[PDB]
């Protein structure tokens, strides 16, 4: 169908574009295929005047995404641009099983799945921030599961770059059950990039544990209202060890000043079963 692709059903639609099942005849292996129209893109930018086109922002995607090489995150394989045709193709290396969670679900993870699964995210996570690359998408319908039962993190769409130590950012992007407080809040203009992860790594855990998103409501601006405002509050059921209790509580904490870090999320007594699974070190995990 496509060069050396026959292409097969669509299987996930992320922030942009169709995800679909392809097959590649050459190596016998299956990929996932991200499809973007082009001219798509341009009329729903519409009148909306922008420092950076709807294509350049797909190509700073990609320019992000060629820079990643680690196993708890997607691997770009190929670039399919045409400058005569409308469609542009991003294939990847396909994760077998999916999304690990849609939110929200009757069925949550045990505690020691979510610890297995919360170690990779760490890891990745860690990783992305070694590279300079800040996701602002974290969520369980963005982390796949592979064949092996590993986390892969997905959905660059929204993501940035920064040259510093930690990304400054002002703008909110990403999904709304999510965003952290700073970024739906007037009062602070800019904002730490890594706290913004931080923060949706911690409602990716509670959604882990107990099947629901701490904070939501039907309408966007009392969601966002929600977030600024709204105590974190913990279900009754399932009963989940005060341990983890305490570690989301400080990745939901609503001053990013004094929430937990990655480096003391790593060394966290929930994540590492109290010493027995220690995580290995940055240089480990990001240039070995
Ligand atoms: C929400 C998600 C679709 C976003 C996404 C996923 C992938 C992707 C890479 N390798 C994959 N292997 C499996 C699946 C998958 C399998 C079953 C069901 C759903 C997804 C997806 C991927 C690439 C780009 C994007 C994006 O939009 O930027």
């Amino acid at each position: 169908q496509l060069d050396q692709y026959t292409l097969k059903d669509e299987i996930g639609k992320g922030s942009y574009g169709v995800v679909k099942l392809a097959y590649n005849e050459n190596d016998n292996t299956y990929y996932a295929m991200k499809v973007l129209s082009k001219k798509k893109l341009i009329r729903q930018a519409g009148g909306c005047i922008q420092p950076r086109g709807p294509i350049e922002q797909v190509y700073q995607e990609i320019a992000i995404l060629k820079k990643l090489d680690h196993p708890n995150v997607v691997k770009l394989v190929e670039v399919l641009d045409d400058p005569n045709e409308d469609h542009l193709y991003m294939v990847f290396e396909l994760v077998n099983q999916g999304p690990v969670m849609e939110v929200p679900t009757l069925k949550p993870l045990s505690e020691d799945q979510a610890r297995f699964y919360f170690q990779d995210l760490i890891k990745g996570i860690e990783y992305l921030h070694y590279q300079k690359i800040i996701h602002r998408d974290i969520k369980p319908s963005n982390l796949l599961v592979g064949e092996d039962g590993h986390i892969k993190i997905a959905d660059f769409g929204v993501s940035n770059e920064f040259k510093g130590s930690d990304a400054l950012l002002s703008n909110t992007v990403g999904t709304p059950a999510f965003m952290a407080p700073e970024s739906l809040s007037e009062t602070r203009k800019i904002f730490s990039g890594k706290a913004l992860d931080v923060w949706a790594m911690g409602v990716t855990l509670y959604c882990f544990v107990f099947g629901q998103c701490p904070f939501m409501d039907e309408r966007i601006m009392c969601l966002h209202s929600k977030i600024k405002s709204q105590a974190l509050e913990f279900p009754d059921q399932p009963d989940i060890a005060e341990d983890l209790k305490d570690l989301i509580t400080r990745m939901l904490d609503k001053n990013p000043e004094s929430r937990i870090v990655v480096p003391e999320i790593k060394l966290h007594p929930w994540v590492t079963r109290h010493g027995a699974e220690p995580l290995p070190s940055e240089d480990e995990n990001c240039t070995l």
